[PDB]
């Protein structure tokens, strides 16, 4: 009944285009079985909203990568907000929610706005930029270590250990096996800054391990908590930066009406995560038999959702391969979906709208000038390197 795909959706030929498959997998069925890796696949609109928004069915504490944590050890203790179930998860979960508040965000935007338009002033005067290390990278690894209260020296672990937990999301192929590898010193880097005497007054580590006497978390939670920010929050924002510059850059008649309305600039970058899906897959594990459009799937059974795929599905979005910076974006599920949907979505999208509201502001044109690399990892979807020449306004 269901259909079975011999498309790996973790090879680098995937990764290099990933739209024609994408739709071969949405085309073939609501659910597909991937001989591959052995998981169930879903990479229509309705049924990764389905799936992500039944966390009782599809779980998260078996893993939300391919590997099942009943059946194999994880790589490092799982995350006690990404790799946990309501109950245990609604707790730290709700401390997160508080320690990246709407209330939080304005203590935090005047300073990342300014950053924004700093690095735009210091790179039009350089012109010819690499729109991924000079901005995308550079421009969030100036405003969150130190939101986060990280000391300075040894910051250049950090996008590593992210690389190497979005790597290990995936299958055993070669992309996670060489992070693993070489993970040893950004794990120890890591762990240490999440102790609470290595976190700067006032920033968002402090502001977690302040939370350890209200009775929502304990003392020895704190530190992954503070792990789960520089997992997921940095390597991300990244990806979304560099998927808005991208798509500036590729559709000037865009830029063009977000420099004649600059207010566009929060809805550009959420059109931005809907287009590209930095994150573009995640698993959850079923916990019993379950009829899933059509087909029944097994208990204790993987399922990779396609939330790059969904947020491209036609069934669900008109022109799905336009980048429209006026389209109603909601409900795309770049951020997820549902009781995990991501706790980081308001840094997340302060960052992306000043940077965006900077170079409304300051740039008339954006304008590819030398080859695009393209970066593979097994979850995020990105540029390594995007030459472009800034022109200034
Ligand atoms: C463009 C940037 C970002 C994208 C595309 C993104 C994507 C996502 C997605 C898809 C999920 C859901 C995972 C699931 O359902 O299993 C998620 C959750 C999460 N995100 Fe983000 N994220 C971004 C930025 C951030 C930032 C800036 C932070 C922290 C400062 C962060 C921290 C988290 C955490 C801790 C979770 C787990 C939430 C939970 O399980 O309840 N993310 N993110
Ligand atoms: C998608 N969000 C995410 C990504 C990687 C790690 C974690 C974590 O909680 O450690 C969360
Ligand atoms: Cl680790």
């Amino acid at each position: 009944t269901i259909p079975h795909l011999a498309i790996d959706p973790f090879s680098l030929d995937f990764f290099d285009d990933p739209y024609p498959d994408q739709q071969t997998l949405r085309d073939a069925g609501p659910v597909v079985y991937l001989d591959k890796w052995n998981v169930y696949g879903v990479a229509r609109y309705a049924e990764v909203h389905a799936v992500l928004n039944d966390p009782t069915t599809f779980c998260s504490s078996r893993g939300v990568g391919l590997s099942d944590f009943k059946k194999e050890k994880p790589w490092r203790p799982p995350s006690l907000i990404l790799e946990a179930d309501p109950p245990a998860h609604t707790r730290p979960r709700a401390v997160l929610s508080k320690v990246l508040s709407p209330a939080t965000m304005k203590t935090i935007r005047d300073g990342f706005a300014a950053a924004a338009d700093a690095k735009v002033d210091e790179l039009l005067q350089r012109g010819c930029i690499d729109a991924i290390a000079d901005l995308a990278e550079a421009y969030p690894l100036s405003v969150f270590p130190d939101a986060m209260g990280l000391k300075q020296e040894g910051r250049e672990h950090l996008l590593p250990y992210a690389g190497l937990v979005f790597n290990a999301f995936g299958p055993p192929n070669e992309l996670r096996q060489t992070a693993i590898e070489r993970s040893a010193p950004h794990q120890a880097y890591v762990n240490e800054q999440c102790q609470r005497p290595n976190l700067a007054p006032g920033g968002f580590g402090a502001c977690i391990h302040a939370f350890t006497d209200t009775g929502e978390i304990t003392p020895d939670e704190a530190p992954l908590l503070v792990r789960s920010l520089l997992s997921a929050g940095l390597d991300t924002t990244v990806n979304g930066i560099g998927a808005a510059v991208y798509c500036l850059a590729r559709f000037p008649g865009e830029l063009q009406r977000l420099r004649s309305d600059p207010t566009l600039a929060r809805n550009a970058f959420e059109e931005a995560v809907r287009f590209e899906s930095p994150v573009q897959t995640f698993f959850r594990t079923t916990t019993r038999e379950v009829e899933l459009g059509g087909a029944v799937i097994g208990e204790g059974e993987k399922v990779l959702m396609f939330l790059g795929s969904a947020n491209r599905d036609p069934r669900r979005w008109s022109d799905p391969d336009l980048y429209d910076i006026t389209r109603k974006t909601s409900g795309h599920v770049g951020f997820g979906s549902g009781v995990h949907m991501c706790v980081g979505q308001l840094v997340a999208r302060l960052e992306g709208e000043v940077m965006l509201s900077a170079l409304a502001r300051k740039v008339a044109a954006i304008d590819i000038d030398g080859p695009v690399k393209r970066r593979f990892n097994n979850t995020l979807r990105g540029l390594e390197s995007l030459p472009v020449k800034l022109t200034p306004a």
